[PDB]
């Protein structure tokens, strides 16, 4: 890890993406994304641009190596869809495993 | 439990009404179960009593698997991420450096 210190949690961002879909997965899933920072501590050659390129890279791969539960990453609309899936599947698994006997 | 995981089933081609519906399975899709843990016929399972019940683990069974935060996120959370934390990072420059020159 290093010198970087873990930013205290923060009010997570207000974005205005481009589409219906991004301003939507992002309203569904921002209680997935990052609440605070990974970033190095103040000095005198700390230029905004430098701060931000390390703080980004670091708070992101930290955050993709925890580890979690594949339900914890689950919204509704994900639950709507898996048990759709899961479902018809089943239903194969049926027919099939009364096909015979 | 006395379930059995049969085979890798094709996932479907399923067509939802919307579009934020259709772009997302396109997307996620590859994130649930491809086979089925089920109850093999001994006797006494109509569909209902089986589907539900198949369904009913198989979800309860992949939901507490174990995965990374990192393989989860398809394309758009990595690029939907990184421009969210860049502007969490530029509010850490201005508390950061805020308090640097007092």
């Amino acid at each position: 890890l290093g010198g970087y210190v873990l930013g205290s949690a923060m009010s997570r961002p207000i974005i205005h993406f481009g589409s219906d879909y991004e301003d939507r997965y992002y309203r569904e899933n921002m209680h997935r994304y990052p609440n605070q920072v990974y970033y190095r501590p103040m000095d005198e050659y700390s230029n905004q641009n430098n701060f931000v390129h390390d703080c980004v890279n670091i708070t992101i791969k930290q955050h993709t190596v925890t580890t979690t539960t594949k339900g914890e990453n689950f919204t509704e609309t994900d639950v709507k869809m898996m048990e759709r899936v899961v479902e018809q599947m089943c239903i194969t698994q049926y027919e099939r495993e009364s096909q015979a006997y």
